[PDB]
Formats: structure tokens, sequence, C-alpha cells
């Protein structure tokens, strides 16, 4: 099977499951999964920070950082297109009480300062307290620019607001700008990593941040269901991920870069490539047809008027070439 | 002295008060208040709805019909300069667990169909469910076109969206169009009115729409704490401005329009006035200055970089004619 | 016309409703409101507290209570009885996500404080966090004993909670203490007033307590609804009953007693006397029987098996003469 | 090592572990793992339910229950020890917005019937809206008996009131009562399975019920942010336990009597012993002592003055011996 519909379908590799089965554990709600704190110390380290927090999803990832930046009444200004403003069914409000303030982001992915600015609102009882700025880095694969990130990092100080980075794919980001780490997760408070996409995990994303915040982050995590026991064995697929799999998300970069080629110069209409991400405004007309006959061809992807192509450690060059093919015999 | 701030800031009238004394009450969480009885049915029957309930505020009213039309998890549609979105706190979001969407409407005040279109979430377990479409009619001052109210009524039937109208201001509206209050209710499943407001009233909102669907935010009052005892009283004064404050709304119009020219030929930059509302483009640097140079002079006004003026009926031609004056010799 | 359902239907007197007429007022959003500012600062003075706040109704003076104490994820303990827990449909877990935690009171009404410590949930992730105790002065007529008012003060002081008293009828009990309202209110951090009960004004009820924790307060009100405009037609009412309706008190218990009494005798089985009410037990054979019969007399009581007197300004004894008389007819 | 605290701390066996790397897997938000898909029809089909749904936790199998059961507004009634209710950091009112409505359990572990009507609410706006009761079975090692397990069932038809039982430890009851799980599940409109706790799984719970129910559970599961990606891997164990540990439960069961004997003639005070469970009436004085004294010699148990100790797969007899032994030398 030839899976485009998202980097979230990777499966396990050899290494990575023999480094699951290998890794002792204990009970994490107790703390004594030695993997599970060894994966949390590991990406903290890694990436300039006090603490961080294993859970069994990005979503709650991001239910949970929201609920340890705002209280019942504060407010976050996000993407109108963001993950933890749009994609999570609205658990902020529903489940959190926090008032989201959605904008447009600009063309680069950046939500624009300016704009931001004008939603912070006063100090009057009519409004809701704006407490935080969320972002998303390698938002729809779109790379932040990074003087962006340092600018809305002085930004926040200057105005007392939290800024949170949804880092579901961070290290796409990373690789692309050819950077360590550290080097950007400086310029922001809190930030997530999901190790079940590009990374190639089974389960699993972390929230990293200082100590207190991360405290009241386990509390969150306890009450929203995330605290499991001997999850060490999930998060050992998570520590060989980071130490292996993340160099090569430059090979899904080529791939992409690869594969929009191929597609323009096959009459397709690519609207653009980011990392590992390229849109074709495939049509109405064609939305359904193209899905299907793809799927009869054992090619997975979601079908709509514009369809998102996505690379990861389960699709190669060989098997990209054939969906290429396959497109433009469809084309004709 | 002279308020511009609002026409919230409206005094009781010697024949209200007369109409308010002379009131007889009952309990109303018993339901023995024959006139809150009163002012809610003609309410009813007036915009050709089965059934009306009496609240507090406003606030409370659209808190109580937001929450009666979407459940825990449910989405509402509204603009972002809206009442009931950016104006109460949150309290949607908050209060209730509903998801809000907001867009920003268009120049007319109408939130555009093909946005708001959009903007309905896919039955899929990742969006919140969109349930209703908020509109405000006169919307800062702007009475929304008759035409948009058929297709937004027309355009959620066929969507199987409820559609609710934020009504502070939905007679100088009605005054503004010339018809009976049925012709644009009868577009929307549930709507609200002001009474505290234009109309004179010292306290009050209604909140109106089907039998059903009143008895849920009876519920919904209680809990809010809007469940009053011996409120006929305030009610009477709600049907002597109903009956007898809303022709008059005319002459705030009138006085608006006027106020307009007057502030144009005294060298003020007039950005927009529409029915009881003129927005006057002042300037960071005099915005507060301005406010101190009126309100040492009697005139009390929300001062900043962009001034509403609010008429109503406790502000005549001729103290708006001194305020004109003032302001020539401020621009000096 | 005799009504003994409750003392929430006490009716305006003539010199109320000419208090009323008369005040001045103001627009309370914007604090200009001289009637309001007035009875707000008299309450907080007559009880040695900093500020109050005036509400609609008690149960959004409890609801804000509760909101301006408890956080999120917060506590409170409280009576499984009491009427912020079980009579305002749950609004503090519904509205304001607090946990709540109910034990039993003892007869007296008080909440056994042993009981209370073995509800104060460790400092664990499991549980939520217990913040506060609610207490309800004149629990169902049942005046708290003094000394425990102030063995709960000591006991929250030690134990870091706030301690928070629904005081509805807190006039009835301290008549009947004999003492000043300071010299109970100096118990607690903050407590209500319900002014539209023995008191009676038609609406109304005031929350007071420190400066800062007011001020969280008016913001929740806000967002509940019950931001008023030119409500000092109703505070007026408030500070005429505060200077005028306080001492009568002693009247209404009084008949109370004396009704007690005459009921006992016409071979009526009175369960309980306290303050200004009485139950009786009257089964479920005559329930309907007891109500029909009292309503073709003119008498409005809330049949059940267990039926509730309730006394007021507005039930002279005369008239408990009658009741009396009819109650006994009817075991004959 | 030998661990006392809980049956949580169960490990997987080699078998186990063999199964789970073995395991075919998929994205089980597209629903494409097999093997999740195969563990939940099991469950089902088992218990002569429609539908099941594993959860990463037994909390949030709980907290998606209870929101899936009680919209907005509506209540459960539900054990003051409970699990649901006391070790969830109230999560069904702070994120769920429901009501709880705690009552004492009988010494068997019941909810007297009896005491469950007496707080189902009236249908009036002054009531949270009673919709689910809730049990526990198997709690705290007491198996609940089986007729009153049908007798809450009719009840609870008679009242239209649903039915929920939190089965972290179902099995540890089926066990004892010798009948299949059918039999029991038969008695309620949904419950919970453990497979982290004596079943000797890593990670996981089911919940299982009607087919409607169940979809709606699998919307919570996502905003809750329960939803994984390839989780066939940890529902591996969940099969190989449900067809492997659930009759050698048995064997804890005669581990713990034996022990309980052990420790008496040991000079232990034991209180209680039901299921895999004993308590040890250690005393406030000697509780730190104690779990000190054990833990220098490789035995965790959680101190306390009352000692819960719980039997599992990885305590054999040969190692309680061992306990009893440093305990009876402890108390001397
Ligand atoms: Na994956
Ligand atoms: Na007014
Ligand atoms: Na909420
Ligand atoms: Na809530
Ligand atoms: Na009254
Ligand atoms: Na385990």
């Amino acid at each position: 099977m030839i899976d485009l519909r998202s980097d979230t379908v990777t499966r396990p590799s050899r290494a990575m499951l023999e480094a699951m089965m290998a890794a002792p554990v204990g009970d994490d709600v107790y703390g004594d999964d030695p993997t599970v704190n060894a994966l949390q110390d590991y990406a903290a380290e890694l990436s300039g920070k006090e603490a961080a927090i294993f859970l069994p999803t990005g979503t709650q990832a991001n239910l949970v950082a929201l609920l340890s930046h705002c209280e019942r009444g504060e407010e976050y200004i996000v993407g109108q297109a963001a993950h933890n403003y749009l994609f999570e069914a609205g658990g902020a409000a529903v489940l959190g009480s926090i008032q989201p303030q959605p904008i447009d982001a600009a063309a680069d992915g950046t939500l624009p300062l300016d704009k931001v600015a004008m939603k912070i609102k006063p100090d009057d009882i009519h409004f809701a307290r704006t407490k935080l700025l969320s972002l998303e880095n390698t938002h729809n694969g779109k790379v932040l620019p990074r003087e962006y990130l340092k600018e809305a990092w002085e930004f926040t100080r200057k105005r007392n607001l939290a800024l949170h980075v949804d880092g579901a794919r961070i290290f796409n980001a990373v690789v692309a700008y050819g950077c360590e780490l550290k080097e950007i997760t400086q310029y922001c408070d809190s930030f997530t990593i999901c190790l079940s996409k590009g990374l190639g995990t089974p389960v699993g994303s972390l929230l990293v941040g200082n100590r207190d915040y991360i405290k009241r982050a386990i509390r969150w995590r306890k009450m929203t269901g995330g605290g499991m026991r001997q999850s060490g064995i999930l998060a050992a697929a998570g520590m060989y991920a980071l130490k292996n799999n993340v160099a090569r998300l430059q090979e899904d970069h080529d791939n992409t870069a690869w594969m929009a080629e191929q597609l323009r110069e096959a009459g397709a209409d690519v609207m653009r490539q980011d990392t590992n991400m390229l849109f074709v405004r495939v049509g109405e007309e064609n939305a359904a047809a193209l899905g299907e006959y793809m799927k009869a061809r054992n090619v997975l992807i979601n079908a709509s008027p514009i369809v998102r192509l996505v690379t990861h450690l389960d699709v190669s060059r060989a098997q990209l070439a054939e969906v290429a093919a396959h497109w433009r015999a469809f084309l004709a």
C-alpha cells in the first residue's frame, strides 16, 4: 500500500520495535518508569528547558498545554486554521473554559504581530482576559521565518503574554533551518513535539516547558486521562526516534520536492511544496474520481478539490514514481 | 450633564415610573407575576413567536439563548465584533462549553454567507459541531439589509442551522426599515429585545422564540441567576416603552445625522453615522485630551482614537449643538 | 390572601415604593448609580467588610460567590441540602467547572467539622483541590450555634480554606442571636444577603467581601448577566429594608412560635419550628387534600407529605388564626 | 523486588510481549488498526454489547463514559468513595459540566437503592437533571452481590436512568462469581474493563456499550486526547490478557486470603480481605517506620495507618511468605 494521506500512518521499524521490547519500565503514575523519565529528561535537555511530560497524543499535549497556561475565563490568540483551535473539537473551550480568539495567518504561516496586537483585550469586564499566544511551527508544512520566531517572543514578553508553539512537526522545521532545536525552542515558553508522525513512533507526544508549569500539566494530564502505567515501552520508541529518525526527515523533504517536480511536469496544478507536503488543485469534478482511481491502485490519498500529499519513512521515491505515473494517467 | 457614551444611560420618565409604581406583581419564579407575563405575551404576539422570557440584561439574554441552542461541544458562527462573542467575556465558551467561530462581518454589518458556509464544520470528530448562526441587527448602528435577513434565514434552513438575532437595538432597525417587527422576525428561530437602551427602560431584555426553546431558556435563566421575584415592576417599564418609545427612535436618528453634519463643519472627521450612532476619527494624540476637554465641560464621551457618539432620549439637539461648539473650539 | 409558601412572596410596602420612585439613579456598568453605590457601601460597613456587590438574585450571588472563590479544578465542601449545592441546578459545577463535595449536616444545621476535615483532599493529582467551605446561616429556618461559627472560622484559618456563608436569611439569624451583624460576619470571608425575602424587596441580593475578591465578582457578575443599568431603583428598596425591616423579623418569629402551638393543640403533628418556619407531617394521604382545602379558602401553601409554612411581613397573626382554624377543621 | 502497592504494577510476560510485537497495526484515528478493532469486537461479544472502544487509561474511560451519558446540566448519582467521583480530580464537573451526586456506599460496596431514590431530582428548574447511576464492581476488592446487580438494573429501568458500571476490576468479580461476564454486564447499559491492573497489560482500558453511545464516545475520546495512532501494539496485550490472564485471577485471591492468615498469626491486625486485597491496621505510629523497614528489604508498600496490600501476577506466595516474615519481625 502507498499511504500519502498523512505522516501519522508511519509504522514502527525493526530497530524501533526491538528497543520497545527491551526497555525497562515501571508505573508512570507512581513515577517509576525509567524509560518514560529518560525520554522526558532527554527532550527537556535537548531544547534547553526544565521539564518534559509524555502524552498519549499531540491533541492532549495541546489540551493540557492550554489548560496549564489559561485559567477559566482567559483567552488564547491562535490561528483560524491552527490545530489546537480547529482540529481539536474546541476542547479548550468545551472542556477548558478558555476563550479562543482566532485570526488568519499570513501566507508564510505566521500570525501577524500587528493583528495579534489588535486582539489583545483591554482590562475591561466586557472582555475575556488575553493570556496566551499559540503558534504552530511547520503550519501545514510551512516553516515560520526563524526571525519571526524571535519577534513573537520579544513581542509577548513586552505584553506579558505566554508564548506556546505547537510543534507537532517542529523537527521538520529544525532540519529545514539546519540549526539546533535549542536555537528556536529558546523563543517560546512551552512547546510540543509529536513522535508518532514523521519521527515514526506508534504513539506519543511531548510537552516541554519550565518545571512549575509542567507540574500543573501533570495534574491536567491526569484529569484528562493521559496518565498511563507501564508507558515506558512506548517512550522507548520515542527516544529511539529522537536519536535516529530526525536527520532523515531531509529525505522526506527531498522526496516531496521531487514529487512536486514530477506532477508539475505532468500537467498537475501544484499550488505549493513545503518540507514534507505538497498541494495540488485537483478540482471538484475529480476530487472523488482521483481518489477512487488511486485507491483502486493501492494508493491512498484524501480526495478533495485541493489534495495534500504527505511524505514520511514509509514511502520511497520508487513508490512516488508510481503515484506520479498513475496521476499522469488519470489526467489523460 | 450631556451623556453620549451610550443609549444605555437613558433614565425612567415620569410616565414610565408611574406605570412602574402602579404595576401588579407576583412571584415570577412561581410564575405569579401578571405584569411580567403580560410583557412576555405582548412581545411574543408582536413578533409572531410562541413565547418570550424576561431577563435582567441583554448579556444574560444572549448567554441564555446560546445555551438553549447549543449543546456542550456544539459551535456557533458569529461576528468577530459581535456583542455575543466579544463583549460578553467569552461566556458562551467559558460558562457554556460552546465553541465560538467568529468571522469578520462585511462593511454593511452582515456576515457573508459564503464565508459562513466555509466555516461550517464537516461531521468529523476533529471538529466542533456547528449548530447556530448568530446575527446582530443594528450592528454598531448599522442596519442590516432586509434582503440579507431573508437569505440568512433561507441559508440556515437549507443547512439545518438555528439562526438567532441579537436585537439589542432591533427597533432602531425596525423604525429604520419602516415595517412591523414581524416582517423581519419571521426570519429567525429566536431573537432578543433590549429595553434598557434606546427604549428608555431602567433594566431588562427579552429573549423570544419557540415554546419548547423558551422552556429550556427558563432552566438556563434560573441557573445563571436571572430568575427574579416581584419583577413585574421592571416589566411594567417594558410595556410602557414598547408602546410609547418606539416611534421617537426616529428623533434619535435625525439628531445623529444632524450632529454628523455639525461635526463636519467644525472640521472634525466623521467616519460614518448609522441610526443613533456616529464615529469620529480623533487620533491617539487627542484621544485622551478630548475626553478630558469634554468632561470638564460636562460632556461625557467614551474617549478613544475613534469616538462613537450615541444619541438617545436624554440628549436633545440643543445639547448636541453645544457639543459641536466645544468640539470646534477643541480643534483650535 | 394568606400566602404561606415562602417569604419570597413578600411585597413592597408603600414607604418602600416611594423611596424607589425617588431614588436617584445612573448606569451601574459605569458605576454611575448613587443608590447602588450607597447600598453596597452601607452593607459593607454594617458587616465590617470592605466591599459589596448588588446582584439580581441570591442564586447569582452564590454562583458569583463560588466562581470568585474557586478556580477551575478547585473544590467546595458543602451541605447535601444546601441551596448552593442542591438548589441552583449545580451551576457551580456546570458553569464554573468547580467540584462540589457535599456531606450531610447535623441536626443543628451545621457541617460537622470532623466530617469536613475528612473531606479535605490531600495534595495528590487524583483529587480535586479543596478550597472553600460553604455554610448556610438559617438553614431551613435553623439558626447555627454561634460558637460553631467561630470554630468553623478558626478551622478554616488553620487548614487554609476560604469560608463563605449563604446568608439569604442571615438577618433572621442575627435577630435570633440578639447581636450585631458584624459579630457573626467577622467569622467568614464572604457572605450573601437576600433582600427579597423576609426583608421584603421586589428584587435583590448582595455578596459582601474583601475589595479584591469583590472585584473578581464584578467580572463574574457581568459574564453571568447581572450587570444592570439603572438598578438604583431596586437598590433603594434595599436601603429602606435594611433601615426599617430588620427589627420586625422578630414578629414573624413570634408568629411562627404561636402558630406551631396552635396546630399542635389542633392535633397537628408539628415536626419542627425554627425562626420564621415550621414543618408539619401531613402524609401522602392528605398532601393533596390539604392543599386544595386551603386553596378554596384563599390560603396558599406548598402541599406535600411534609408541609413547610413560612411567615413574613405579609402574614399577620390574625390570618394565622384563620389558618389554624381551618387546619383543625381539616383534621376533623 | 516485591511490590504490593497495587496491581497496576503488573508488567508484560514474555508471551504478552511477543503478541504485541507480532500484532498487525494501522492508524486508529482512521480506523485502520486491525488489532484495535479485534480487541474491541471481542469485548463487545463477550459481554453482550453492540460496541467497544479502547482508551489509554481507566480514568479517560470513565470521563468519556460520563460525558457520553450526561449532557451539560445533567447528573449522575455515585459513590462518595467511587473512583469516577473521588479519584479522578472531578473531571466530570470540571471538564464535562456534569453535576455529581455522591452518597455513602453500604458496607458490602453497594449504593443502597433506596438511598439513590431520594437523590433523584424532581423535574423542577432549581435542580440538576438526574441521568445516570454509576456503580463500581469490585469496589476496593468488595464483590457486589449479584442480586444487587439485577436489582439496580430493574430499579433504573423503572426510573428510566442509565446504569454504568466502572469495571476496572470486573474480572476479579467474575472469577469470584463463577459466572460468565455476560451474566453480569446484562445488567448495565455500559461498563469499562481495565487491562493494565490484574490482567497484566502495560496500558489500556475499554468502554463498552451501545453503538450510538460508543459513537459519541469516540468524539469525546478525541477531544480528551485518547485518539492514538498505531495502538494495535498496545491492544494486542489486551487480547492476550483476556484470553490468558483471567482464570489465574483466582490464584491472587487465594494468595490474598492466605497472606491475611499469615499476617494474623504474625501478630498483625488484619481488618478485611476481599478478592486480591486485604487491609492492615498498622497505626499512625508505625506507618512510616513500616514503609521504610520493608523498603530496606526490597518490599514496596504504600505506608499509612491502614495499609492496603494488593496481590497480582507479579507476587507469588513464596514472596508473600518472605513479606509476612519481615512483618512478624517488624512487629517484634
Ligand atoms: Na506513526
Ligand atoms: Na436606561
Ligand atoms: Na467550559
Ligand atoms: Na464546567
Ligand atoms: Na419579595
Ligand atoms: Na500493569
